[PDB]
């Protein structure tokens, strides 16, 4: 702190102790030079010019200047030209399409300014629009989504760092605002020094991606005591540096409206002022850009990290009300819960019994416990040693705490966030404005994991490997689009014919089964004659090395795995007209050998008989067969999959009731169903040596999940099989569980709980692609980028 900040204010390259720092983060480290405050955080005379301040003689003690040299120097007050040159405020100008970057000579690319606002709930765009005129102009003149989905948990650090890396928290490492890493034996907290250590922070964030590729970055982080006006002026000043020193990417962060929303609730009357203040800050940025003639050159992103919900202390569930042993557990509390043993020397500690004591115990229980691998796959919240094996998903509006003492010894607060990222109130904002963004364009909602890629595109950078689907946000952009090619199929299928006699099959299976017109008929169905009906978008590509067969049938086509002894995928189309029939009595326990598939690559009924826990189901539902004759195909051993009796309740209702219901509402649907194996809960397809469970005494592996992809025409006046334009999709990844403990109402009728469980396990097609190594929608007439957008769509089942 002995050295000086003279001419070093907000140095871009930080310096090494014990030499004092003048970087915008030095306050946060107590390493600022003695004179930092006087030299770098000047405030003299305020933030604005007045009439009398114009053409003044430069006074270095001022906050910002109104002299005439200031423009070259880059440090005029942001309203200088308005008060001293008759100019108008950016907000008061009509918008004009920005067809090309209109940049000063010397700029090699449009700079990018990322303006992030903590806790900026998506509905503030509509509800606060009267008091945010600069933000409303960006929104209605630029590209905007009605909202942007955060990642889970909907906390500040996990979301800011996803924005920076394009990674799910489980991959980047910042899986909460608070963490314990058992390998380091260290804790990460909001307050304190451990969070600065580099070993917490995985992946490659944008500022490191920029630097490694020759693009210079302004520093993204700001000490909370540097006032917002000083942050804006600093960025404007950096933008005035000579070509060889001037950064190309900048970030401003605002602590508002999050700070106030915690105290007052998302819509407390006190919330108007922070919203005005954010707007005025945007105003200043745009005014300042306009003076430097940079307001049609720079791309501006206005983005939130998460929204904000109404939460008060009277809405707290206490674990002490459920557990006798509360003192043998550590709880990461609040809008999510993570539980571990207080002491790893405690050999009596048992997650199963803790879960059981936490499961459906009160009529209106406001949290639900999970082993982390049983959490909905759409949250991608398991594959990190910093995520405790026991997780509590907390109802929106609620807290979970260990004991009452914690709450009144640590009603103050009215707002909080952290809940499931599908929750409406957690949704945040996205606006893009600039030469590279589209003009007056609304785009559909998307996930924040997608932005890193887009920010790399806006700067001409190659993104590090990440969880975005690169190309899925091309429709936000006027140019710099990224044009990916479909992945190459790695394995080609066999097309087996009839090669085996009934009597070669010793499977312990039985079935009650027993004309030249109709015989040529049947053979063609087996040759793939109706495949254009049931495979509407082409067969999926297998993206890994395996042996598999395509099997055709009247009512469905499948890609049958010789390794896993079941289909990887089964595909079928159900028209609006289609009729549900029931399984005939003579066929209730019917399983038939498939004369195209070797007994050695087939399942067997004995294994299921022997396995007291495991039963079986069918991927193509016998209920939906087009004729009594076609129904025999649905009972083929190659259409069969292992299912727990508890899960059969779910599956049967989906197949007997819901598929037809969706076909009614959507004017026909195409369905692709199959098994998922994710025993190590990494969100990726298991190889065969990773499978932890098999049907008793056989090589039949047991899936962890079952998926379905349900596709139809976006224009529902066209039938699914005759669709001329964009598609509509919803999908699910259902956990394959031996009980229905997840659904508190499961002893009632399937119609009261099944559809709710499915909504909870809604999925993107892209989630199913990672989990299966398949690539879907290979043959459509749609552009590939549009297909990528479709694959990343998540049907949320939240109201308007
Ligand atoms: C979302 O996108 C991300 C980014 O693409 C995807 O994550 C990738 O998944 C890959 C496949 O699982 C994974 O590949 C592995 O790389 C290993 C090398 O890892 C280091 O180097 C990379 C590159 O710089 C670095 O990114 C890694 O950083 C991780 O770990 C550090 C330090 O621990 C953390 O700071 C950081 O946050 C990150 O942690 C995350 O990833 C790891 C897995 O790497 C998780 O376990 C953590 O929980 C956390 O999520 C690393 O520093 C390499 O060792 C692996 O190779 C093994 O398997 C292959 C098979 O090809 C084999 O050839 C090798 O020999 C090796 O096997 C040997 O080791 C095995 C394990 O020790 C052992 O069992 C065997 O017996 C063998 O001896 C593997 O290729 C890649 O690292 C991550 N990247 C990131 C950033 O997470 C992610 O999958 C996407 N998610 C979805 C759902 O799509
Ligand atoms: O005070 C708080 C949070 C308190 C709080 C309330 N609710 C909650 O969850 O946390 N903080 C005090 C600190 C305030 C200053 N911060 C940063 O400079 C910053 C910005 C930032 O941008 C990343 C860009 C990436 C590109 O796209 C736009 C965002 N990435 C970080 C971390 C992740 C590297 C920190 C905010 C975080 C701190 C957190
Ligand atoms: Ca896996
Ligand atoms: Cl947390
Ligand atoms: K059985
Ligand atoms: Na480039
Ligand atoms: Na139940
Ligand atoms: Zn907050």
């Amino acid at each position: 702190t002995s050295g000086s900040c003279k001419g070093r204010c907000f140095e871009l390259q930080e310096v090494g102790p014990p030499d004092c720092r003048c970087d915008n983060l030095c306050k946060s480290y107590s390493s600022c030079c003695h004179d930092f405050d006087e030299l770098c955080l000047k405030t003299a005379r305020g933030w604005e010019c007045t009439k009398d301040r114009c053409g003044e003689v430069r006074n270095e003690e001022n906050a910002c200047h109104c002299s005439e040299d200031c423009l070259s120097r880059g440090d005029c007050c942001t309203n200088y030209q308005v008060v001293c040159k008759g100019e108008s405020h950016w907000v008061d100008d009509d918008c004009e399409e920005i067809k090309v970057p209109e940049c000063p000579a010397g700029f090699v690319r449009p700079p990018l300014i990322i303006f992030s606002v903590d806790g900026f709930r998506a509905s503030y765009m509509k509800k606060g629009s009267k008091v945010m005129p600069n933000i409303e102009k960006l929104r209605s003149c630029g590209t905007h989504a009605p909202y942007m989905r955060p990642v889970y948990p909907t906390k500040t650090f996990p979301n800011l760092y996803t924005l920076a890396t394009g990674l799910y928290p489980e991959s980047h490492g910042i899986v909460g605002n608070s963490m314990y890493d058992p390998v380091f034996d260290a804790s990460f907290h909001l307050r304190g020094r451990e969070k600065f250590n580099h070993r917490w922070w995985g992946g490659q964030p944008l500022w490191i991606t920029a630097t490694k590729q020759g693009v210079r970055a302004g520093t993204f982080f700001w000490s909370v005591s540097i006032p917002h006006e000083r942050r804006i002026l600093t960025i404007l000043q950096w933008l005035s540096l000579p070509d060889n020193e001037r950064p190309s990417v900048y970030a401003f962060y605002s602590e508002q409206p999050d700070f106030s929303g915690h105290k007052y609730g998302p819509f407390g009357p006190e919330m108007t002022n922070p919203l005005r203040e954010i707007d005025k800050t945007v105003g200043q940025l745009m005014d300042g850009l306009k003076q430097l003639r940079l307001h049609r050159c720079v791309n501006v992103i206005f983005v939130g990290d998460h929204g904000m919900e109404d939460v008060t202390c009277d809405r707290t569930e206490f674990l002490s009300n459920y557990l006798t042993n509360v003192d043998d557990i550590t709880l990461v509390p609040g809008t999510l819960g993570r539980i571990r043993a207080k002491s790893i020397n405690n050999s009596k500690y048992d997650p199963k019994t803790i879960i059981a004591a936490l499961t459906c115990k009160k009529p209106d229980q406001h949290f639900k416990p999970y082993m982390k691998q049983h959490l909905p796959k759409r949250l991608h919240y398991a594959n990190n040693r910093r995520i405790e094996d026991i997780h509590l998903l907390v109802d929106r509006r609620w807290h979970v705490a260990r004991k009452p003492l914690d709450v009144y010894k640590k009603c103050f607060f009215q707002g909080d966030h952290g809940f499931d990222n599908k929750v409406n109130s957690m949704q945040t904002v996205f606006v893009g404005y600039g030469p590279t963004f589209k003009y007056r364009t609304k785009v559909p909602p998307f996930e924040n994991i997608e932005l890193y890629n887009v920010m790399c595109d806006l700067l001409g950078l190659k993104p590090a490997p990440n969880n975005g689907t690169h190309g899925s946000l091309n429709h936000l952009l006027r140019t710099n689009t990224f044009r990916p090619t479909m992945p190459d199929e790695v394995s080609r299928p066999n097309y087996p014919g009839i090669m085996y006699l009934q009597s070669e099959f010793d499977l312990g299976c039985t079935c009650d089964d027993k004309n030249k017109l109709e015989e040529l008929n049947k053979r063609l169905h087996t040759k793939g004659s109706t495949k254009e009906r049931h495979l509407l978008y082409g067969r999926p590509a297998v993206l890994y090395r395996t042996s598999y067969d395509i099997l055709y049938h009247t009512d469905f086509e499948s890609g049958y795995s010789e390794i896993f002894l079941m289909p990887l995928w089964t595909s079928y189309t159900i028209s609006k007209q289609a009729e549900v029939s029931s399984i005939p009595e003579h066929l209730t326990n019917c399983v038939r050998p498939d004369v195209r598939v070797s007994p050695g690559f087939s399942q067997n009924c004995l294994a299921y008989k022997n396995d007291k826990q495991m039963s079986y189901g069918f991927l193509f539902p016998p209920y939906l067969s087009s004729s009594p004759e076609a129904k025999y195909d649905a009972f083929l051993v190659t259409n069969m999959v292992p299912m727990y009796p508890a899960f059969k309740r779910v599956w049967a209702y989906f197949q007997r009731v819901l598929v037809k219901k969706y076909a009614s509402e959507r004017n026909g649907v195409n369905v692709i169903s199959g098994p998922i194996f994710d025993y190590n809960y990494d969100g990726l397809r298991d190889t065969e040596d990773e499978i932890k469970q098999y049907v008793e005494g056989s090589s039949i592996p047991v899936p962890t999940h079952y998926y379905s992809i349900i596709t139809s025409c976006l224009d529902f006046t066209q039938p699914a099989d005759k669709c001329d334009g964009p598609l509509s999709v919803s999908s699910f990844i259902l956990p394959h569980r031996p009980d229905n403990d997840e659904s508190c109402n499961s002893s009632e009728d399937e119609s009261k709980w099944v559809e709710e469980l499915m909504k909870m396990h809604t999925a993107r097609v892209r989630d199913i692609e990672h989990l299966t190594g398949l690539d879907f929608y290979r043959k459509t007439s749609r552009s590939y980028s549009e297909i990528l957008t479709l694959k990343t769509y998540l049907h949320t089942y939240e109201s308007e």
